[PDB]
């Protein structure tokens, strides 16, 4: 929101106070709280007749600083909170000298200027990385509308980005945008989004999450051009300073505080595919339309029911519809003697036609007005009523019903909606409605997810979640949404998926989503992506089946680096600026990314197959033609409808697997490694993993001179090692050589060889 | 402004119809118009009881489609109204099919789909550079606060960056902002403007101007994340694409169309500089204070007069303050006998303490509230009043007391305010006060300026605005305002100086208290590698040497000062609009291009690290000389008498043989540079003459390892530099000699051939 | 469409409320046995009309606020229009009084819609060429075969119109108080009056 009206002036109708001057700092164990007042007051006679605010300095974990402004203690502050993991006993000093008061937590400090000239500062080891200037934070009395707010603004430096703030589809670098953290059911074009974070992080190596799950307004460089300003409705204000000199390190550090992605199963990075909405007949055509997958040569793992599995304005009352459905458990267990997964659509909203309102109704399990009325709206459903999760009788209703569904055979569940939630209404525990708006999309996942682990267990829970909240990266795959066919919407789609990664939400999917051409492009992009969900020519074919065999292939790379999602907090599909923090030339790409550690994918925007990329320094290769290009520069290439660029990095060693037909298999077993430029004093390292995302098998490629040591420890079997664009070598101790197109392929005999160029 | 909430919803209050199907299409000389039903409307029954919208295409000149789009006709509609030069005889052509309806100018044209699917889309041969989909403009009635706005949305394609939308300080490319032109007095690091330009420019090499001069809302990207969004209070809105395959195409037409930037005198180049706004306290705390500058040999080519040379809270009522300067004038002739040009501060506003005031009110001069009371407040002056420019004898009065001004000597003035017009009140000439809030900034520099060019003439005319609006840049020289002492406020200030020339303007100057002498020290390299700077113990070493190179390449940037008048290519230029072809230079705003050759890259900190991007090619350091070859990034450290300043290769750069100042006879001793010119190319310099016409043309072609040098045009005792040729085996026609920066060659005549 | 502050009853006698602007009755709805009428005005001018018979209260009545005029025998017989919008051209119109000819159907007056003109310009008095290209030769081959013609005609003005630049030019057109023109979009696109 505006608070000030230029350098000059404020608002008009606004009354601000800020910490000005330290009064006093205290110590309380393993916090630090200094007393600041808003304007001088070193006169006893002075010191009476004035606001003060009471920052308090705390740190949950080791290099996070939480800061934590007060003015007034006495508001109720109820409703829910973010779930943070809190740590009691985490070490840190504080030291209150004559001129500073510093909290330090790791190598990240919070220090505050005594005397004259006040100033927050946040320090790396000594260095001042941001903070908050004089009258840059404080309390906003509005005598507009009777409501007050606390704010702050958090120093931005030369060339210093802002990325993250959830799933939105603006502009990736968000420095001159205005974000309000409100979950809305607004589509994919616009600035609204379906899932907010009020989290944000930089190219300088630290992010930032506001603590409030109510509305909490961002003014990135758009009130004051180089900070990044945040306020609140609230008589406090709480932040935390994440430190990783590293951004990889920040959303190692942010999902270890508020959760860490699970790990989902194999089976889900197949193809999931959804027949046009509304389509769904009945099992026939449900039939007719899986044969033709197969009749195709098309790999098909997962099936999606849509909306119209249940009776049409009743939706999500648990009832299949007899007239198209009558025998439910009998058409799922047909289809899943298939391989096939089976995933079917829900929401947490109720139509009043369904026959079970009534008993909801009676029972209570509907969110009601302060009055006792139920809350009602026509968008979406007539007499649309919403399940009060706050509410266990409810929870344990819907979740039965869910349990019902499993039972019948059902693996995963799309939860879509979630994102309109009304706050003129009366929670059944008294949640203060301004925070259940956004949280609410956190406990609807919650117990979906938990009705998963209870039922086909942990390793095996998958969900299609559309609406988001901090912490519910930890009920992994979060839908993109909508999206229309055309190429600027596909590029929006995009900077969302990887605006979503910078939130720390580690995987993404998004439908192959109107002009064949577009289509087709679309493909690679999907396929190439964490999860992707194919929704409703012959070359189109020939772009699914291709794509989907390459993406069964990548498996045992893509599903390492999933375990490194759940590990670390790394997204799969990665902003560059985010894989090389140091690169000027990577501050603002948004059409491009990382696949893993090792992958550039581009997918291209044109009918005509152009496309321009930029490559970091080193010498890439095409992970299938294999040509190479030097990197620190951009590239201009034309692809056809089986192509895109898709380069690996030099100095690596990539793990591919002997099936094109399914995600879900032996990753270990007469696994292809693939060695790309392994420069002279350089180690290519390779983990292949389990089904379970744990390091079952290791490889090493190491060089020294012209020799290179590979060594493998662990379990596999039957491998091979190609190297890339080596025609033929001069010494290969212990190993059976041999020719293909990418290169020499080398069969050893124990993992433990010696070739020497 | 919000109009759609989400892409499912309007936001509250808000009734919208659009042009959804085309009635009819007619024709009326250079003019096509287009009737667009909000509604189905094919049957004759129900072609009543429904809104129309009328669309107009016309062409104000080659390459530019104007469209106005309107609901009701019967409004007001007073002016002020943008200064545009509207071309009626231009060449268009009216296609009107039975499928589409397409208006054309030049390779320009917009096309409307007929039928069930209604398209207005801008063509340029026959592609679609952007359109506006169905339902993407219209009208709309706010019944929240009962006001009505027309509104448009222009797409963006993938990639397309947008730029311009006047001086403004937030992140150089606009995506995802919000942009409201209306000129505001909030500094150098918000969001606001002083100059506010309704004006954008894209990647994909067009341009669009808003024709209207009240406020205009833009939501780039920020609404509908792939559209930019213009919506204005008013019964029609009318814009105007600008074809320009480049985007200095796009400048031309755009200046042509609003105005070009006049051609400032060689003088205003040099340094100025300015007295604290607390220290000119007697005529000789200044009197003495430039002998400091020339004892430690600073050149200083203009002095600048701040508020108080006039009585405190009597702010602009051209009273020189009798305790401070008894003899303003005796004062004014021993600074011009030092050598400098003078300038006085000055504003469009009155306080009420000064003895003038009365008679102001008396003869109603000032501006009034509707009520015939003065229209008054206590900002910036107590009392304060403002000058109605829109009554004819209260311009006379204001330009008799600046006539009065240079009468005593001065030479130029600092247009400082203009920015905070009110609009409660009633203009003199009953002008639309909406309007009139931007368009001030304009009647008020256009006056000042008038008078320069009716007392010391139209070649000597210089200013120093704070405030403008479209046409203003015909005014030249834009100051950018205070900005605070520090690194990230000297990115801002940059960001700003690139975006204004993205937004028709062609010259920008800025500033060079209390800031650490590192920032100040790297400011001062920005300061004067830039159009015009004003300046107001190693510090001193840094002046000197920038002023003393600046002054060099006068016979370089100059002609390139010239290039401004004639195309409108503003001197300091966004790497986006030099390289329109690169991917790499979309975003770069830390750096810029001074003139066709120069790339400088200022820098941003104290330890001197800096990075910078080169576009393809092989660049030569302009006084180190080492090589970096183009399309990537590098990575330096640089002292204080150092920063990258990068010749692009090709190139023939003409400097000059005097270091003390910035008018000089450039064709004469001239030294000529030659970097890397490669086989089959040809180099071409032209040295200016002091009206900025070129007088001397020197050419460089290569043929195998043959350099054919041949000028024409008056010009002597000048040399040509080879940089980085130790020797070569072959000179026809001249003598040589080693150098630091490459062998220099010293022609008989102006027709020598070298062989490498 | 057409209000008149006057009433009769079965008692002889009539009343006219004299106020141009609106006047509020409430007959027998308010006060059941008494016709109450109200205006927003500093004055009530009223008058009671005699005359033992509700026909002679007419007489009084027209004779005080007007005649009715004696209309040409001719307009006493049967008008004609053709469907809304459906009169195309001149041969549209003649085939269907043919049709009449036909069955025996007497005409007498002949009516035009309003899509003798061009639509959303609607009374500007302009034929349009494309329907009508020969208005005065129409007009007189209807007539000169005994019909008498109507043309249908209104107090407004579309915007569309090429002449309603005119009379906004010559300030013809009803205005609001700043001098600006008054217009809506019902009946006609920024219709004026």
């Amino acid at each position: 929101m505006k608070i000030s009206d230029g350098n000059w002036l404020i608002q008009p109708g606004l009354n601000l106070i800020h910490p000005l001057q330290v009064f006093e700092v205290e110590q309380q164990d393993n916090e630090m709280v200094v007393y600041a007042a808003p304007r001088d007051v070193r006169e006893r006679t002075w010191q009476l007749d004035t606001p003060l605010f009471t920052l308090r300095f705390f740190s949950p974990q080791e290099g996070i600083v939480g800061v934590r402004i007060e003015h007034f203690q006495g508001a109720l502050n109820n409703g829910p909170h973010y779930p943070l993991n809190i740590l009691q006993d985490v070490k840190v000093t504080i030291e209150n000298t004559e001129r500073y008061a510093e909290f330090k937590s790791g190598n990240l400090s919070a220090r505050v200027s005594k005397g004259e000239f006040w100033s927050l500062d946040f320090l790396r080891n000594g260095e001042r990385i941001t903070g908050s200037q004089v009258k840059n934070n404080g309390y906003v009395q509005d005598t507009n509308n009777q409501r007050n707010y606390m704010f702050e603004r958090l120093d931005l430096g030369v060339g210093e980005t802002v990325y993250g703030l959830g799933e939105r589809f603006t502009a990736l670098v968000r420095n001159g945008q205005t974000v309000e953290t409100w979950n809305r059911d607004g589509g994919t074009s616009t600035e609204q989004a379906y899932k907010n974070i009020p989290f944000y992080m930089t190219n300088r190596g630290y992010g930032v999450l506001v603590n409030h799950p109510q509305c909490v307004s961002f003014e990135v460089g758009s009130e004051k051009v180089s900070k990044v300003q945040f306020s609140v409705e609230s008589e406090y204000l709480e932040y935390f300073v994440i430190d990783g000199p590293t951004p990889k390190a920040v959303l190692d550090r942010y999902t270890r505080f508020t959760g860490r992605p699970a790990l989902p199963p194999a089976w889900s990075f197949g193809l999931w595919l959804t027949t046009s909405f509304t389509t769904n007949y009945d099992e026939a055509t449900v039939n007719s339309f899986i044969d033709g997958m197969a009749e195709r040569n098309l790999p098909l793992h997962v099936f999606h029911f849509d909306c119209f599995w249940m009776k049409a304005f009743q939706w999500c009352d648990f009832e299949w519809d007899p007239l198209t459905f009558p025998d439910p458990e009998g058409m799922i267990r047909r289809l899943k003697a298939k391989g096939l997964k089976i995933c079917v659509w829900i929401n947490p909203y109720i139509g009043q036609k369904s026959p079970v309102f009534k008993e909801l109704q009676e029972k209570g399990y509907l969110l009601k007005r302060p009055d006792g009325s139920l809350w009602q709206w026509d968008k979406w459903q007539p007499g649309l009523a919403i399940y009060d999760f706050t509410n266990p009788d409810a929870c344990k209703w819907y979740a039965d019903k869910l349990k019902g569904l499993v039972a019948m055979g059902v693996d995963c569940f799309k939860t879509d909606f979630g994102e309109r939630i009304p706050t003129d209404v009366q929670w059944f525990d008294g949640s203060d409605p301004q925070k259940m708006h956004n949280h609410y999309a956190y406990i609807y996942n919650e117990l979906v997810w938990n009705v998963l682990k209870d039922t086909v267990g942990e390793e095996e829970a998958v969900l299609f979640a559309r609406s988001a909240s901090v912490g519910a990266q930890k009920f992994p795959v979060h839908w993109g949404g909508d999206c229309y066919a055309n190429y600027e919407s596909m590029a929006e789609s995009l900077r969302g998926g990887l605006s979503i990664g910078l939130s720390g939400f580690g995987f993404w999917s998004h439908d192959i989503g109107a002009p064949a051409h577009v289509y087709k492009r679309w493909c690679a992009f999907g396929l190439l992506s964490s999860h992707s969900r194919l929704h409703g020519d012959d070359e189109s074919c020939d772009v699914v089946r291709f794509f989907t065999q390459l993406k069964c292939r990548m498996m045992p790379y893509l599903y390492r680096e999933a375990a490194r999602a759940n590990a670390r907090g790394t997204p799969m599909m990665r902003a560059m600026m985010m894989e090389f923090p140091d690169d000027p030339a990577c501050d603002y790409l948004d059409r491009q990314y990382m696949l893993g550690d090792n992958v550039m994918v581009a997918p291209v925007f044109t009918e005509a197959g152009d496309v321009q990329f930029y490559l970091p320094e080193g010498r890439w290769t095409h992970l299938w033609h294999n040509d190479e290009l030097d990197g620190s520069r951009w590239h201009k290439q034309q692809h056809g409808f089986l192509s895109l660029p898709v380069y690996v990095r030099d100095n690596t060693l990539l793990a591919l697997g002997n099936n094109d037909q399914r995600p879900d298999y032996v990753w270990h077993e007469g696994t292809a490694f693939h060695l790309f430029n392994l420069q002279d004093g350089h180690e290519a390292v390779c983990e292949v993993p389990a089904a379970d995302g744990s390091v079952i098998f290791t490889l090493k490629a190491a060089r020294t001179g012209n020799t290179i040591t590979v060594t493998g420890a662990g379990e596999a079997k039957n491998w091979t090692l190609c190297l890339r664009n080596v025609v033929k070598v001069n010494g290969l101790q212990d190993g059976s050589q041999a020719e293909s197109e990418q290169g020499l392929v080398v069969k050893p005999q124990g993992n433990a060889l010696t070739i020497t160029l």
